[PDB]
């Protein structure tokens, strides 16, 4: 698999999501580009349907992990691109505890020269007055360890996660992930040993907006395995 050579340099990225959290419905799109090279992903997301349902912290998890950024001493762990052009599926259900949970199905692959992530997500059980539909997380991230182990039965890998968002009156909500990665395609496939990623991420907004927006800045960088005698 020569896939790794595609992210040589930047890559424009396209991302588009169907949501329905509770009956309401929702649109999300997103482009702008990633740097494997360097981890980089920056992007601006759009609600093409008006204003979103659910705070926008809430989806960055859902809205590319092939632009991470895997150390040299690791290049033979990096599932994601492996399965490049090809793609592969990756599967989430999201369960905020005290609340509802998504369930999201996306396919990661290419089409033409643009990387797409391609999402479909339903929300359901989620309280109406809580703090996912009602609106009361912060508009900001913090930063987390993703571990991620290789699934042999499956020719794939998973990985469970804790996201902790902010909640404005200064208590934490948490949103349990637990995430499934299978190839489209049928070529040789790398299977990991367990390690983590690591990732940043800052959010901001852009002035010249009108329309409910996130601009999005995020970096990935594969850690975890021992560097020795080599």
């Amino acid at each position: 698999s020569k896939g790794e050579e595609l992210f040589t340099g930047v890559v424009p990225i396209l991302v588009e999501l169907d949501g329905d959290v509770n009956g309401h419905k929702f649109s999300v799109r997103g482009e702008g580009e990633g740097d494997a090279t360097n981890g980089k992903l920056t992007l601006k997301f759009i609600c093409t349907t008006g204003k979103l349902p659910v705070p926008w912290p809430t989806l960055v998890t859902t809205l590319v992990l092939c632009f991470a950024r895997y150390p040299d001493h690791m290049k033979q762990h990096d599932f994601f691109k492996s399965a490049m052009p090809e793609g592969y599926v990756q599967e989430r259900t999201i369960s905020f505890k005290d609340d509802g949970y998504y369930k999201t199905r996306a396919e990661v692959k290419f089409e033409g020269d643009t990387l797409v992530n391609r999402i479909e997500l339903k929300g359901i059980d989620f309280k109406e007055d809580g703090n996912i539909l009602g609106h009361k997380l912060e508009y900001n991230f913090n930063s987390h360890n993703a571990y991620i182990t290789a699934d042999k039965q499956k020719n794939g890998i998973k990985s469970n996660l804790k996201i902790r968002h902010n909640v404005e009156d200064g208590s934490v909500q948490l949103a349990d992930h637990y995430q499934q990665n299978t190839p489209i395609g049928d070529g040789p496939v790398l299977l990991p040993d367990n390690h983590y990623l690591s990732t940043q991420n800052a959010l901001s907004k852009d002035p010249n907006e009108k329309r409910d927006h996130m601009v999005l800045l995020e970096f990935v960088t594969a850690a975890g395995i021992t560097l020795g005698m080599d």
